[PDB]
């Protein structure tokens, strides 16, 4: 009796990998040991580490310009390691669209990274992508591809002669993307592609260049972790041993496009059903920029239902649905593993609960 | 058909903590989700990550002169968040006793500190711990505590008013401890405390004065996350479940006094098997400083023995045993989840090989 799960992170995992995870846990095929159980310096665990790497990158269809780094410490981690590693004498411009391109912003600035905000939608409480416009000639440009907290998306990323870098934490493994003039592309695992403790890194090996030249701790520098294999120091097994379940688990079903329409339909009509409510539910977000990863949205006449709508849905088998606190109201998370029969569910519980309280 | 895994990590857990997370791993405690799934900031979660926090607290018998903090990245990254947070405008004494200390006496330079390296066993091959004086007014003195690769380790901690520092990594609650002055005791966690990708810091509080000052990233400043309760971004959920299935099994057993001794009659039934060989097996460490966790040896009049020893332990149901490459030979970790009949029936191999190879 699993319950429809809409958290934003840790987030809900594909059943089927969880039953294989599971059966074999103390067992991990045959071998008498758990995955969780042995060196990372193994011809096993290598297959894994190995195969991982290699299906996200056909995933995306990358190239060999691209390194694939499994590092821990989440994304938080790469707000820093980011300018540490790929900042030089110049500017580093970013595009402030949420919560987290603040905190990108205030760690390269930390760091003392010369940091300009090419643009920014904070006056308007996060509620669109500006118009962004990059230089030809800085350092890098960062961007985060979804905004989590928020529920807006870029449907275009930004064209630029400068390094792209994108956050695509939560977006990640979720449509084709265009790399043309992507630097740097990663994301926190544990929305879209597995459990929290491991990030994926995409880099460019230009990037890795950069890293060569600079004088910083081992563990802190891409460089490093790019010649050892992401093996400098013990990674998280267990994690990469999820994710290659998850890569496995995304090409089974077709690859990005596949999975991009899947997405699409859910999130269609999870936001049909907030436009066809009468009013009844509002979206925080700019239609032109919703995402199709976390629906933000409110109870328009009356706040005080908020809570009394969270509680319900808990009742009616339905999880991790509370906005986040900076934004209060209603927030419905249908990544990957959601279907689109639970985002039917929630619609149908939308229109009874709307029956019930308008 | 569970192996005899001596790996020396990540490593072998007791198969009870094992069993419950596979059992629950769909649906934790019967509420329909996986521990894997859920937010760290939810009172589940926090039930669980607190209370891992207090029974450390417990097993080493500490006050709140300490707060216990939980990171990612390994013991590796702590070889540079040390300096970075607890370094001063003084000298950074360490005890120089294996590739760890090595490594961390690395990191600690490139980040321009002023690394003393007052004792060194490496004339020698780290075949024992040397004479340890640290000076009483320096900003931090730093000890490994058990050196994995050559198998040693410290009987006694040295003596000082310097603030000091401990990897306590490879022997983390194997044994009670006085904290009389330790400033810093920590461990990456797949040794003794559960699964890689998460560390546990002991922290006593002063030390935290010293990162208040400090101007770097947030993800690597100790106060930062004392003041956040080792939840300033999303830990590694699972880990720490982990780990707390680990505490309460320590606790079960009678606590560390009665885990020690149990390690004590294991080490002391191995080394007696290396003693009692008539020169066949012999061991890398000075008998002074044996360690009781990693018990490194070689087949001294024929080194080619040693892959077959391997090989043939193997098939005898037996594996992790091929020693690191910088010493060749032989490695039996014999860490807490370890039993004495599993000590037995490597002796007994012992025994066997040398009376087909002698």
């Amino acid at each position: 009796m699993r319950k429809i799960n809409f958290s934003a992170g840790p987030s809900t995992l594909p059943l089927e990998i969880l039953e294989q995870a599971q059966k074999e846990l103390c067992d991990y095929q045959g071998r008498g040991y758990s995955i969780m159980e042995i060196s990372h310096r193994t011809k096993v665990f290598e297959e894994v580490h190995f195969g991982a790497q290699e299906k996200a990158k056909k995933l995306y269809e990358l190239n060999d310009d691209y390194e694939v780094l499994f590092l821990q410490g989440g994304a938080s981690l790469q707000f820093a390691m980011i300018p540490m590693n790929l900042a030089l004498n110049g500017v580093c411009e970013y595009a402030n669209t949420g919560v987290w391109t603040k905190k990108a912003i205030k760690e390269a600035q930390i760091l003392g990274v010369n940091v300009k905000t090419v643009a920014s939608s904070e006056e308007s409480n996060f509620d669109h992508i500006p118009r962004v416009e990059f230089s030809d000639n800085a350092d890098y440009a960062y961007i985060c591809s979804n905004n989590t907290i928020y529920g807006t998306q870029y449907q275009n990323y930004p064209k630029t002669k400068t390094p792209l870098i994108v956050d695509a934490s939560s977006d990640f493994f979720s449509r084709k993307v265009d790399f043309s003039n992507i630097a740097l592309f990663y994301g926190g695992v544990q929305k879209n592609a597995g459990i929290s403790g491991l990030s994926c890194i995409f880099i460019r090996k230009d990037m890795l260049e950069r890293s060569k030249n600079k004088q910083i701790p081992s563990m802190l520098n891409y460089l490093t972790h790019a010649e050892n294999q992401s093996l400098f120091n013990t990674p998280p097994t267990f994690a990469i041993y999820m994710f290659n379940l998850e890569m496995d688990w995304l090409l089974n079903q077709g690859g990005l496009d596949k999975v991009h329409e899947k997405n699409s339909q859910k999130a269609t009509m999870l936001y049909e059903c907030i436009d066809l409510s009468n009013g009844f539910y509002k979206g925080h977000a700019d239609k032109k920029d919703r995402s199709l990863m976390n629906v933000s949205f409110n109870i328009a006449k009356n706040k005080d239902l908020e809570p009394l709508f969270v509680k319900e849905a808990e009742e009616a088998g339905m999880i991790g649905l509370k906005g986040h606190r900076i934004l209060g109201g209603i927030r419905a998370s249908i990544y990957n593993a959601l279907n689109l029969d639970q985002v039917k569910t929630l619609c149908e519980f939308m229109k009874e609960f709307q029956g019930k309280y308008a």
